[PDB]
């Protein structure tokens, strides 16, 4: 059987449908307003209500709320809301459909084929692959033949996201860093064919010099990896490509600055940054966008153990640069100090890192935004553009050398890997990465307050979220052209 | 134009009692009227053409037995019901009533600072005052104001994301404290704008540069006052 | 508009409806099964479906499922299934009657007219009284006429009920101590005349020598009272009366022993032992239920001052014994142990004794039964069989002597508030109140574990819950018997 997704606009006598769910009210001779009208009140944006037996084919009809059909960019949320009303409606319609186990659901582009798409791909997802009760997998298909291509490419976009949440979500011991290294692998070859991978062995990295990413790794039994991803996608073989950068803490113990216990379970997430970026480039590829973009994930595990780093150890990073570890928990930061060095290598056009890098910036912003730091007004205009599109916001945070003395603190090393005080705790862990940049444009985004969903955007269920990945897309798509 | 300011004289926490460590610091949680009445006396010095009234409710907030108690649900003088959740999350209330009175004034704009929330300081930790306003006008000319004075300014997020946490109902129209932990500054922020309805209001948050150690040079280690040059800053331009 | 809310019964070829679906069906010549059938799974117990326009006068009909027909009392869980089958599901189906702003609704008996009216009455209860945005509040009411006393039964203990989860829920600084008394005199004297309130002053709580609990009420500035409740149903005017007791505290802070800051709103809900006692009272004289029962609730506040109870502070209980308060915060046990004292000058032929004593309940049971500490197997036996019909289960916990030597730590003092050890503080507090009685028949309810509801019974909205209140009137309708 099928079902069918159909939206409404916000009320006029009559509330507006759709064209699509205008046609439906026409070809079953006007019963699905007549339905509407005596089931109760006016749907408003998000809400949905399920009307059965109206046709044959549809025995589950699902009218969803838009809300107002003129809702454009608000300049105070920094979004464009009308897409956010459809992806919202879809989402909860599309839901609707898989409670009552219907395997396939025709949807309704609601004037936005793309958002549409994005709702019902990113509505539907679950992560039950571990369980013995796993959902019905629906399968959301374009309601007509008219835009089929804006259709598949939020497809696209809402499946690079679903790759992110799926790789943050898995528990530590199955995602460790060659398997990571491997999905990733697969994934971008199955992409496209102008693809190179280099999943890079500690023999690689030592003779890298990248002490302080080996230092992290050396206290875990696990063995780390330096994943290369490379997607040629220009015309001009030697175009300078831009590269992203990311974190990707498998497991994050603390270390001997040891985690408290409660939550824990949540840092098998601190890869987030490598799934993200890692998720976009996949995503790139499949959109043949002619670019060239080098994908950069130094994968590994921070553990206590009898060789781990201890606090107060001065480690060597790839440019010389020393680096006084205070604390184990701050290592990220020490992960990307090489990672970030290595990226100059490729004489890069732009360096955008991300990572799930401090608990401070979700007391900031708390997933209202992912927090971006950049020497660069051009690099912020461009990304902040992109998440009016995608509503998954970016909101700018200093770059301050007023946060870089806090971190210069001599002692022992040239720089600390903690800031001197409490204080500002973001703002010192992008000050410190801003020493290992020389690149006129580089942005660090700070990823963990966008970590998991619980209720904040209504079209993604509760669970690891895989945020901004479609805010980069968008970037990618639109430096592209 | 009406300043209005956080006046609380000494902040022990009440029964939500804050830890004592430190604690002699929130004598300076006054610090929102101090900044406001500041600037007024230096733009009257100035002879600023302007009308300014400056709004500061002073008072204490201390465990006793009359005091708040987490859970009470008291009533705004624009009739809101406000669940006291925590009662060291006072200054909100305090301005809750102060932001209704400041409408009465049919004011051009309304701007008031707050040593509100260490969610400020472990945001951007003095570097910056943190300013949530519904104008991008009132950002610009307060933006402006500090690449004058040094004395800067970053701009905070006011998204109906964080109001949604703070429109919990349970026993009230809005709750005191947001429902997680995450983004305190930016729900203090939105529960704030649950009593404004003027459209250039702009809330700054003062907790993270209430105190100098070292960060600007030319003060000793002591309490700052900052930010008071960019608001005399912004009325003198604003006065042109 | 009317919705209908009707019940189904687990799957023979088809699951069957009740006498009253069944009915409504053939006056629908067959639609209602058939729209059933092309709407999708079948529907399982608690989970509801929603029709629209099947009938003119029931615009929307919301088919509910009951479970098994066959349900009984369940050997393991220690309560009557069936009715919880039919609580569950009528509560579903007219919550969702209301999120349709219908403000009225029919209930199908489901076989059990009493539970299907407590589901309703239950789960469409809110507190929303300080809010501007009320819920619509729909009248539920019996669909036919055939059980009208079990319908209206029901409708009484769920009012109860609903009644305990206004008073544990009001703010504190509304719920003051008269304020309080005043909301129960005023109810109890509408159910009958038979009744007789005394509010009594501090004077009189002085008069009467009542130490221990004048010293918790001394650090506040708000009046304490002594609530002494009366109903008179007894043929035989000198008919021994049930006494229950209940902690009011009206807002707990923890005095000098200071509570953590974190969630310390719920202790609002402290007097959730005169809300459940006084609650059953009321409940009692509406059922008219012939027998004598005194309620008494010592009403007060627990602030810190400077006149507040000090650590190591020792007092002086009605009875004569000295209490060392080691902490301020076990304030509940010096309350209950003057009110116990004097619940003996009533000659009772019982004495069940309510309280929100001790998270150490929670970390035992958490809600999924009160515990009691009880004297008596005969006591035991009768609470018991009262939760077997109510599904508001308690579970007996030991009322050995070894807790009592732990609090006959002598020191400065007869007895300790608090245990020597922190182990078994729920078995250590009732040991503690042990030392009051000189009855024969005792029993001691700690309802802290019970307070709230998030989503363990279904039934319930989240937020305060009322319970054990319906076991509590179960308890004396069947002693009336
Ligand atoms: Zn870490
Ligand atoms: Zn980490
Ligand atoms: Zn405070
Ligand atoms: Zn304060
Ligand atoms: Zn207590
Ligand atoms: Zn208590």
């Amino acid at each position: 059987t099928k079902g069918l997704v159909l939206g409404i606009y916000s009320k006029e006598d009559e509330p507006q449908f759709t064209s699509a769910g205008e046609n439906f009210n026409k070809l079953v001779s006007g019963k699905l307003r007549e339905i509407l009208n005596i089931s109760g009140p006016p749907l408003k944006a998000g809400k949905t209500r399920t009307f059965y037996g109206l046709h044959e084919d549809f025995p589950s009809v699902v009218v969803v709320g838009l809300g107002k059909k003129t809702a454009g960019i608000d300049e105070q949320e920094n979004w464009h809301e009308g897409k956010e009303n459809i992806r919202a409606a879809v989402a909860a319609g599309c839901r609707q459909i898989q409670d009552l186990e219907i395997p396939s659901v025709e949807v309704d582009p609601c004037g936005d084929a793309q958002a549409a798409a994005e709702g019902a791909v990113l509505g539907l997802y679950e992560y039950d692959d571990l369980k013995q009760k796993r959902k019905v997998v629906v399968s959301a298909k374009l309601h007509g033949s008219e835009d089929q291509e804006a259709w598949q490419r939020g497809v696209l976009f809402a499946s690079g996201q679903n790759l992110a949440r799926r790789l943050m979500e898995t528990p530590a011991n199955e995602m460790t860093p060659t398997k990571f290294a491997e999905i990733v692998e697969e994934n971008l070859k199955s992409a496209s064919i102008k693809t190179d991978v280099f999943i890079r062995p500690k023999s690689w990295i030592e003779e890298q010099e990248m002490g302080s990413f080996l230092s992290v790794a050396k206290g875990s039994e696990e063995p780390p990896v330096f994943l290369e991803i490379h997607y040629k996608g220009s015309p001009n073989a030697s175009e300078p490509p831009l590269v992203f950068v990311g974190k990707g803490i498998t497991f994050d113990s603390g270390g001997i600055s040891i985690k408290a216990a409660a939550n824990m379970d949540l840092m098998r997430a601190d890869m987030g940054g490598a799934a993200t970026i890692c998720s976009a480039i996949v995503s790139a590829a499949k959109l043949d966008l002619p670019i060239n973009i080098v994908g950069l994930a130094p994968l590994c595990e921070n553990m206590p153990s009898g060789k781990a780093n201890k606090p107060g150890d001065v480690v060597r990073a790839r440019n010389g640069k020393t680096i006084q570890v205070d604390n184990t928990d701050a290592e990220g930061r020490l992960i990307l100090a090489d990672a970030l060095c290595y990226a100059h290598t490729f004489n890069p056009k732009v360096i955008i890192n991300a990572a799930t890098l401090t608990g401070a910036m979700d007391i900031a912003l708390g997933s209202g935004a992912t927090g971006v730091f950049t020497n660069s007004s051009w690099l912020w205009n461009k990304l902040f553009e992109a998440s009016i599109e995608t509503g998954d916001r970016v909101w700018r945070m200093p770059l301050f050398e007023h946060y870089t003395r806090q971190v210069i603190d001599c002692q022992l090393a040239d720089v600390n890997n903690i800031g001197k005080y409490r204080s500002a705790g973001a703002c010192t862990a992008a000050a410190f990465l801003k020493e290992f940049v020389t690149h006129p444009k580089w942005a660090h985004l700070d990823i963990a307050g966008v970590m998991t969903n619980k209720d904040e955007v209504p079209y993604l269920r509760k669970g690891m979220a895989g945020r901004p990945t479609r805010t980069l897309i968008e970037f990618l798509f639109r430096f592209s052209q």
